[PDB]
């Protein structure tokens, strides 16, 4: 056999009201460092908190896309800490190469505000994705 | 015999933007006085609230280490307080001789802003560590 | 809770007749670069085919010892591949700490001849550890 | 595998009153000339018998520390031989690496009067302690 | 809740013909040094040795009081350890204050010969109580 | 072990109108006379007979208090004797210490009368407690 | 038999920083007016609303004594109500007899906070005890 | 009813070579100091350690008597407490009167010595006594 690995990963935000802020291979700890080995999305855990009333809308992407194939639909935010869980299906889990580039978006999460032209409350936004990983390909000396 | 003592020790602070508290022994009132009598940690419960959204980290340590060896992993505070446990697995769990100096560190708590710059709202933590004690290791007369 | 992550790297060596090749934190891809986040090592599987006779022994380290805590013994080596699993048991199982440097060493291999004075045979030896990984200790904004 | 092996070593000495004797790698026959191979402590049997009223301490140490990390706590001794078990639970039992030092100190044990100023009268303990021991660290012809 | 703790504190002393040792809050180092907090004797464990007959009484205190409320009895010393445990039932068992004086008196012994002016033989005592200690009484900042 | 012995110690008297009757320590022939012994009140057994209308209040004490903290409750009395039992739960029941003085309070009974001003008939009450003992602190020769 | 009542008395307080508020026989509406009759402890509810992070400690007390024998232990509070139990178990329980003074404490609450001179938020504490009474100690005409 | 009632009373004594010691009623202190109520034997347990070799014989007497009814029979002493127990059966168990003389014969015991001249080594020996009490014999008023 090869051996597929499992990895939780981190990261942190504060949403801003008509902006998207990506989340890329670059933005994980493990995945930016680990070298040529594929990867795939197992499921994201979005925790989130807000000062005042916000919403998010928490995306998906496979490889390549330049629009999301899944999403948790609008969520409000409260001021205690609330989590969401986004697991994707057959279809919205196509693995990563091994290569894709630091800059290749994963997720993607839009903030957004219910009053024309309000600004976001101050907010916090904890994501941390469940990755499969293939086993590395190793050069040759 | 020997008989283990089981000890429950309580600490609190007010966590600070892009710093990191230590909790070291003499922290813990029990542990403080004790004196020559080796210990334990077994579990560690943190209780935090914060007037605004905030984060913090609570890592533990192995005795004499440099960085830690376990931690709760970024956790969010909102404005009712919320208890995450912390409890080393084998290898997290070495004890700490009855001499470890009072200034040396168990448990560092970071905290940390998602905004650049912002400063870390009103916010309280409670930490209370249950540990193992070993029998004292007393004087000849 | 924080979620342990448990990750597979593997690396692979020409043993050399009367000398230790050290496996540290660098030789693993993964851990060389997931940043400051602790580890343990879960098990090791090391496979090994030569031209002709030689003999390993694996040597898994504990952090900062000069020498190691346990060991595969003495394994001779054939024509065929063949795979020995060395598995720590309690106290030969002290967790990394996330900034363990890069050159810290986890497991050494010796390579040993028979024959006073001989070389080693054309050899190849694939080593696998399984890892289990503490959440990343996070900066601050 | 690597077959573990199991060794039980004896060592006998006069408690003095308010000093402390080492019980250090040298001390165990079979520690002391086996060459370089890892151990651990499973267990230590300590025995006593006492002229008169007498007290010792029996402390266990983790390799490498400045003080210990398990006691019997203080036992008294009478004319009769009277045997007390030393087991260390996880964290009290870190393996010493095969090159430990001749002189590294494993059980410490003290010698206790109640009385201020007093000698202590003649006694004898007999210290057994079994070691686990992991294969042997070979050098290459 | 609140977690009661649970610790065993050892002291030891030569017995004196026609005299009572006392036993104070200072006498046991965990109750001495843990600051402001309510305890609660669970149960006292005695053991003495002597070089020729010799007896002892040893007598538990409720709070505050002038003399004792229960006892073991006058007991009778040999040459070879012997054990004796002393557990309060309810009445014999109000809590001591976080704030008791550390030299407030918890068990008296009572040293006892039985020829008219004859001195005590060299002998010793272990004292271990076992103590349930209530949360700590912290200041605030 | 010590064993706790099981007294019953009677006591008699005649009720005045707007008065209380004391029992005291020496009310009761064994307490009055065993020496420096502890005892806890089990119960009480208060038989009364009158040869008119008449009311008593029988009130327990905890050791130094100069109140009671439990009671009977206000008693008929009438011309044929009539068995009331006085039994303190946990609270009402701590010890009273060896040296208790002679004439310290342990029941009180109440006399009562419904009419304003009128005079107490002839009446007696009989008291019977139920005493657990603690073992003699004796003195040395 | 006598019949013991069962009473629940409530009580709210605002909480200062650096003060404690104790809560007297007098701060229960049914014990102050209750006249001559034993009561003890049960139970104590307590409930906390903070508009910030502030902490508290509630410390029960036994009759006549300086100090506390039983507590919560540092509380966080948030902006919603949360509800903590004092429960006394054997020894923290000593009945309070009839005429205790009005102003006898019966349980204190601490008022803490984290940061070095700050004062404390809006809040606002429900103190509900739950009270066993003795039979009334009525006066003869 | 009348309850009986039951009592334990101890007295120790040191033995000498050719001579008897009693125990009266006056040896025990509640038997001594309880006034006029009748009591039985319901057992005795002897404890003694000597320094050298001794032996003694506990004989038991029934009211009045001049010789004893029961015995232990010969004893050896040796240097570690040894507990022998004495029941009467029918016949050696008459109740002594509530009136008899404070210096009656309850218990005797022989020291005996094997060497024809020799002297009795130190020793000591507990005797405690099991009785029960009759209910008192009260005087009018």
């Amino acid at each position: 056999a090869a051996a597929t690995s499992l990895v939780y990963d981190t990261c942190y935000v504060t949403l801003t009201e008509r902006a998207t802020t990506s989340f890329q291979r670059q933005s994980f700890p493990t995945l930016k460092g680990m070298g040529d080995r594929a990867f795939q999305v197992v499921a994201f855990t979005i925790q989130g908190v807000s000062a005042a009333p916000l919403m998010y809308n928490a995306r998906l992407y496979n490889p390549g896309d330049t629009d999301s194939v899944h999403a948790t639909g609008v969520q409000l935010m409260g001021t205690v800490p609330r989590t969401v869980r986004l697991t994707p299906r057959v279809g919205q889990n196509n693995w990563f190469f091994g290569n894709t580039e630091e800059a290749e978006t994963i997720l993607a999460i839009d903030g957004l505000v219910s009053t024309k032209g309000a600004n976001a409350p101050s907010n916090t936004v904890i994501v941390t994705g469940c990755f499969r990983l293939a086993p590395s390909e190793l050069q040759s000396s």
